[PDB]
């Protein structure tokens, strides 16, 4: 039983791990890197064959483009060991601590999560980023990759554990699953007596699937169907570039706008504007009967449109009345990604941010900020949609718990 003797080494492992000081993870992970540059050559092998075994099924080129490796992107898994070396460790971080009015001292800690499940599908390089951004926070990892990674992504966990093997940090710290069956995902996020956390990374029918059925706890970096509303006294100017940047810098990912609601009172004046643009960058533009009055080319808007995202150049319109309607839209659509005002209303921007509940709300800003470098983590394994433990981009703080710490002088309880 793979699964379970690899569960149990990254829970044995996690016991030194959790209490390694952060020089010795810093050092794994500089090992890291190095030996990544040394195995160039078996990584980029091994690879060789999962690509030509891709392109013999017939797997079209921009999935292929997903688990293709070369030098430079093993400089990027090499640049990302760097930049989690340079991140300061959360662990033994003091949340707060007081002085009681006895004199017992209380204070809250944070630790280590423990041992990550990651359930992943063909990029190799999530290999690298989620093993580094565990270790550093001093949580174990047992990796389970997808089927057409499995050659590139076991000479990857060869060469970490290499590198794990010249310090005092257990190989075991790092263990990957190669039975590449699905049943075993099933299991694997039942683990409760090994595992503290589980994270799926890849299709949403993958994260659905662990998320509705994992009794370990889990992080799920969900759906972005993204909205951004268009307010009565914006600035159309600025308005313009923050809608194109939203949408078609990176339409692929899910923190891409999808939605874009308008107040009636421009709407006139502005959707033949936006519309326009929008079209310029290749964007299919979908809207409401109102949209429709006003660019008559439209495509219709059907019911199904305002819950989809698109991840691709499509956008839906919406004509609102309101802020107060823009508030009722998103509430009704919105999958608590990302959701963004224009306007130059300090009360409707005060009232969008207060009421409108996603990991990120923006005024006067685009929705492609969601992501943990712009935020200023240094690096993430991905964006929570949870009301749960952590949401938002999820870095090293977020694979923390805490306890607390109490010092005495043979305190009792009155």
């Amino acid at each position: 039983d793979e699964l379970l003797e690899k569960a149990k080494k990254v829970r044995e492992a996690w016991d030194v791990l959790r209490n390694a000081t952060t020089r010795e993870k810093n050092k794994a992970i500089k090992k890291i890197a190095e030996k990544l540059d040394e195995r160039r050559k078996e990584i980029l092998e091994a690879n060789r064959i999962d690509v030509e075994k891709a392109r013999e099924r017939g797997v079209k080129e921009s999935l292929v483009d997903r688990l293709a490796l070369n030098d430079k992107r093993i400089d990027e898994m090499i640049k990302a060991c760097e930049t989690v070396i340079g991140l300061k460790d959360p662990v033994g971080e003091v949340i707060d601590s007081w002085v009681r009015e006895d004199g017992l001292r209380i204070a809250r800690v944070r630790v280590p999560i423990g041992p990550i499940g990651i359930i992943y599908e063909s990029r190799p390089n999530v290999t690298v980023e989620t093993t580094i951004l565990a270790l550093k926070s001093g949580n174990t990892i047992l990796l389970r990759g997808g089927s057409d990674a499995l050659n590139s992504n076991k000479a990857i966990v060869s060469a970490i554990r290499e590198a794990l093997k010249e310090t005092e940090i257990p190989e075991s710290s790092v263990e990957f699953i190669e039975n590449t069956d699905r049943s075993l995902v099933l299991e694997m996020i039942r683990l409760r007596e090994y595992l503290s956390l589980v994270i799926p990374r890849g299709g949403y029918g993958l994260i659905s699937f662990v998320r509705d059925n994992a009794t370990v706890p889990v992080l799920e970096t969900g759906v972005g169907n993204c909205h951004i509303f268009v307010d009565e006294s914006a600035d159309l100017k600025k308005a313009v570039p923050v809608i194109i940047n939203a949408k078609t810098q990176r339409p692929g990912t899910c923190n891409a706008a999808e939605k874009l609601l308008v107040h009636e009172k421009i709407a006139k004046e502005f959707l033949p504007v936006i519309v326009e643009e929008l079209r310029k960058h290749g964007v299919e533009v979908r809207g409401c009967e109102k949209t429709r009055e006003i660019v008559p080319d439209v495509v219709p808007a059907t019911e199904d449109d305002w819950p989809t995202e698109y991840l691709d150049l499509i956008i839906a319109i919406k004509v609102v009345k309101n802020v107060d309607e823009a508030i009722e839209h998103i509430k009704k659509y919105s999958t608590g990604h990302s959701e963004s005002i224009l306007t130059e209303n300090y009360s409707n921007a005060k009232k969008f941010v207060s009421e409108i509940d996603a990991a990120a709300v923006y005024v006067n800003a685009s929705t492609r900020f969601t992501d943990g470098g712009q935020f200023g983590f240094g690096a993430e394994i991905g964006i929570s949609t949870q009301r749960f433990h952590a949401r938002g981009p999820v870095g090293l703080r977020e694979l923390t718990t805490y306890k607390f710490v109490v010092l005495g002088e043979y305190h009792v309880r009155e």
